[PDB]
């Protein structure tokens, strides 16, 4: 894996794959080649044994600090309009179409800032711990865009309707305290203690069955989308699937 | 004086919109159904109002529904009428609110029980006074929820204190409902206005057409699936640059 | 009705039905026997006047400690079997006719998460310890668990508990949302039934209505629910 | 109502409200006059207890032609985006928010052209008799834009998947006999014999209790967005507001 | 055997072909309460029974059902409450048992279906029924929208414009237009009906019991999900029929 | 020149119709994960190749596609980790329906021959279909012991009516082309001889409409289909808003 992709790092210590969004110099902002290079991280490491669980993390001071203006804007305009297509499409592979109902769990540790583009990611790993000193915000509205992606729908799915209509429509910024209380991670945490906070949750998720894990995870967040009548049918599928492939 | 029973103020692009039936604490009869359709009509196609407040005069925001005014048509009319009337109420508290073409902020200096409660959804942000009490007292006389009042508890307030406050009818204050998520924010009466301007202030900020395109997208996107979303959000976003003229220009 | 069931008691206290899970000896496991019991108790005091509320409670430490584990055959009895605990649960307590709080005075575990949110409102004690403890044997949640939990707690947390199968108490639990409120054991009873009589209060007709119209609103759009809503109030005017 | 709109005619005959859109120099296209005209039409004739069935139909060689080309798209798209944001929500207003779930029984009776945006109205319209002669088109394509409005969900409401798609894509017409087979409409019949057929049927309707018929009528529309649990509560919450009125 | 067991209701097992017959042909297989818990009883023993492999549901003489029994609810019906238990019953036969029940069911229409009938008899996979049979929804003549789920039974069966014609009008209609429809697979002569049942019977039997279940029951959710979500339960389904088989 | 380029298919153009020619033959072209994994690169490749207008879906030889291969999709994957087992599951998906069911530009299947199982779901994620008299369709899988897998049940809801979906699933009895167009599962049926004829006439048709507007109608009309009135009053207007901005 070492020098095996330009803009993501990923680093396998005893079961616990750390994948590191890895351009420290423009906060980790999410380009296209980011885009197609974390497909390929979780396409590899979906495959590797080696990671148990996926914890999700930026080099440096931004965890991400959203899509990259820039780069995505100059591959865009480049070429024709279907070009923009695929180029959505290969944000939404990774950043949660791959991820959301990933094989493995998944955990992302928010080191510092996290924007716009950054909450789809951020809500479609299982299971979220960040520091006090991150700082989260909305601001397509401040750049003229609404959230664009599947943004609105992470904070939908996390954070009260309330408070979700707040921060997109005002676009202003807070911290992990606020994040951990509005309910958008599980915990909010001194940035000194956050590995060891990450790492704890990362090996107790290891102590699992990582097929009877998969099903209990995926059958959560589907269900939310199912009535209990439909829950009876698909819960049970799930529990009945699980045993047949939990080995 | 445009209306009986509603009073609109516009100062700095901020449309006070103050329900305005004081003796009868805001009771919502149908007049003040059909005449807040007619203001939100209006409003919307007013160049200096770019965010509206929605209040109430004196002590209440509004008491809800008024039932004897509600009563005084629905009897002298065939069972059709009443039709017509659900149809009015609906029409403002949220067909035309909720989705509301300008940013919208219920601004609760007081009193708010009943059917009050869907309007109060249907505005996108909402500050009360930590002084305001309000109530799903429907229970206590003798009615289920009626309207879309319970849809607006269940879109802001969790299922286990949604169905405690449906099923006993108990009131509570200001401080309460934040803490319960059915508003942003509960300040003391006497920074409400100041905090609620403040607020407003920021929206008015944000291109219009934009703001409109992510609130909208926020509240439909609660009842799709992350697919149904990857292709509706997107659509929005793409609207939003069409039918902003505007321009998006952070770029 | 005392003596009528193996595995649970009713005790009816001035419009209280008390039904007392009982199997104190494997802390109110949910066996075969005692769904198809809770299926027979729920269709009687559905029909019993004397019964305005149940609350359903737990005899000993344990509310119930989930699913019992040792209470093999051919295929088709899975189905049935499955279908009888779902039949008590939700399937009939979820919309049942009349108010039901869930009064946790002790261990909730896996399966007790069903018919503790199918429940209308729930008080627990401080001392209760709650626990999505499937994980830990070896399954995902089974029945209807994992859509009791997203009702009532938020993603994060109930994803957390899930994937974790850790622990909580009262305080947390509350905090959580997925009972109403926790008080110390000591106080569990008379703050319950203080809850109880206000609901004896109100119209068992209109409050049935109001109760489910929420259940079922949430999962309909506001264009839907003023149909069905206008339709439940209607309903409820016409049942008086 | 003689003289009453400048768009649209109101007929009533012996509890049978003929709607007949009059703009039969334009075949009928949908202005923004003709919607606020319609949105009048709909709220007036549900107050009157004269009119217990609905016919919606045109006058001359056309039902409806589609949206004004004209009025309704060139002259507002140029203008203020707010206007537009309205001139919508009034197309959708008379089109299916009042009539689709309308409080008595409706009746489209397509007499002639049926283009584009007038599949809304025809679908929210509960049953719906055209003439052989009637030629029906999802022209939007060649227009330059998709169906606008609840146009695909009309037809994906009472067409099959496979036909939608290809009305919708190709744009190729197709006559009376073709709409009654694909299920767009409930029957087609020579023009000739298209008002006899349409009033039988409205009688029919006139004979059934408005009230009930509503509840019928509204609850299978509904019904087919609800799970057979969601429905157990709806429906029957339907049949007992019903007994109640 | 089960020859005498229920007063309203006969099953009669012939090689893993079990026979529902309703069975009160002086009411024309009216559906009374004791009916209702009587079906109750059936479904649930014929569930458990291996010598059923596949379950047919048929009516005894001229009738297959005339719908619910209007004395016998309207009789057993005060205090109010007793209609919550009665409505239950009659749902946990007709569809809450059977729309997903474990073995694969199919209504034999042999004449007069009516009414409630329509609940059972799209709950039932498969249909055949005879030319000769008659179907209305006779609700609105009676003044009530249909009750129970008979408004989702047409919604899952019959295209729009067709079931609101039969639900708005309340005409009755044979069993060819039935087949024609969508209501039942297929309409043969009376004389058939027995054989071309059988037939299909056959050969549902000759299938895994457990793979039939998975995919006659995945099939009825799958219309209920999107694309997305049933890439999730459709393979679940499949894995879970691998496990159970 | 696509001449070459794929083990287990071939794309012909010619005058903007692509021709996609699933080819495997002599094992009448079962679906093996080979087949998945070069029909995702199909259908990407093609995605962004402006000579390609309309996509028309099609067998070489007796088939058009036989279903899933038992062999190399069913028997050797089951042979393999259970991990792997997810990612062919998901590659079968991603052609067939993911990428094919919302695609940026029309398509037809062109039925040719049998059709089975698997089949049915590219069948239908395909816009448009047209078939020859003489194909053969069936749902098999319940004769080989499995219910219907992947999308193939959705496939049949979303195009023929409930009695006969369940009637075809259940027994899993063959049908003609000409019953195949009465059920709705295709548009229409014509002799073999004049199948690439007719198919070309209605690709014609297609490539005359502006791309981005008949992109904004096929998918409107399909996400339609799960919505409500009112939803769709949104979304549909999103749609026509949409395309006009990047028509
Ligand atoms: C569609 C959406 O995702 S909307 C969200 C878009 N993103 C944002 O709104 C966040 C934008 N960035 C910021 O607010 C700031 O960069 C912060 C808070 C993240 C960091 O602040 P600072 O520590 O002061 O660093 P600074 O602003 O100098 O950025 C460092 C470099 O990262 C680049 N960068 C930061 N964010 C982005 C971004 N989203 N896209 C492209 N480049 C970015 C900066 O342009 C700067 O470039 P340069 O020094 O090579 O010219
Ligand atoms: C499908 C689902 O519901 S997921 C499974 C959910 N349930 C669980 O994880 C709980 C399993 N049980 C426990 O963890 C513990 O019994 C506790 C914490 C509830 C209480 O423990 P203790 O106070 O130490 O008492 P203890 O464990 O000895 O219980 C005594 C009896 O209860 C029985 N018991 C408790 N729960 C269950 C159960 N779920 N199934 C079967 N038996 C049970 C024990 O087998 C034991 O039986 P015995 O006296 O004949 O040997
Ligand atoms: C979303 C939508 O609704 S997109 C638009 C979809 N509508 C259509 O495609 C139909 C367009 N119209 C036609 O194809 C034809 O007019 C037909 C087939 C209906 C009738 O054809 P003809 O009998 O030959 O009449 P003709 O085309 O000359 O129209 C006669 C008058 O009606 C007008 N007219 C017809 N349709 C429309 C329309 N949709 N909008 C505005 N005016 C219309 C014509 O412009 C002409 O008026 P004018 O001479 O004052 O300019
Ligand atoms: C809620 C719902 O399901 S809506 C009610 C649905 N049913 C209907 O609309 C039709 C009711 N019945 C009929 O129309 C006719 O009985 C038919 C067409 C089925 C058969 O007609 P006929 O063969 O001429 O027989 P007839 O009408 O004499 O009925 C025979 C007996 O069955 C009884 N019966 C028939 N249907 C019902 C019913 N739905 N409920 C109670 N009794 C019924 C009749 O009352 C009659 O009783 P009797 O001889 O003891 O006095
Ligand atoms: C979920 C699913 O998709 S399960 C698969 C469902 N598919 C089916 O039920 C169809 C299976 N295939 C058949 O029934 C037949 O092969 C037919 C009707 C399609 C064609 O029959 P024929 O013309 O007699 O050709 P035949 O049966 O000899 O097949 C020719 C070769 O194709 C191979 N083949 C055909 N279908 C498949 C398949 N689905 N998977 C793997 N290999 C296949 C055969 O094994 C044979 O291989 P061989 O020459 O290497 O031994
Ligand atoms: C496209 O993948 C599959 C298709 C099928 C069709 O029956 C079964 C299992 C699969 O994995």
């Amino acid at each position: 894996y070492e020098g095996r992709w330009k803009t993501v790092k990923v680093e396998i210590e005893d079961g616990i794959a750390f994948v590191i969004l890895n351009r420290p110099e423009k906060r980790n902002a999410m380009s296209p080649t980011l885009n197609r290079e974390m497909i390929d991280v979780l396409e590899t490491l979906e495959q590797d044994p080696a990671a148990g669980v996926l914890v999700l993390t930026g080099a440096g001071e931004a965890w991400t600090a959203g899509m990259d203006l820039k780069e995505y804007f100059r591959e865009v305009d480049a070429g024709p309009e279907i070009l923009q297509e695929k180029i959505r499409r290969e944000a939404s592979q990774w950043q949660w179409k791959l991820l959301r109902m990933y094989a493995k769990p998944t955990i992302a540790m928010v080191n510092g800032w996290c924007f716009g583009g950054g909450f789809a990611p951020l809500v479609a790993c299982d299971l979220a711990i960040c520091a006090d000193e991150a700082t989260f915000g909305l601001s397509e509205i401040n750049w003229g865009i609404p959230p664009g992606n599947l943004v609105s729908k992470a904070m939908a799915d996390t954070v009260g309707h309330r408070q979700s209509l707040y921060y997109i429509m005002t676009g202003k910024t807070f911290g992990g305290q606020k994040a951990a209380e509005m309910g958008l991670v599980n915990e909010s945490v001194p940035l000194a203690q956050l590995r060891e906070v990450t790492i704890e949750l990362a090996r107790n998720l290891l102590e699992k069955n990582p097929v009877v894990l998969r099903a209990a995870k995926h059958g959560f967040k589907r269900c939310r989308e199912l009535t209990w009548e439909q829950n009876e049918d698909y819960l049970y599928a799930k529990l009945d699937q699980s045993r047949l492939l939990d080995t």
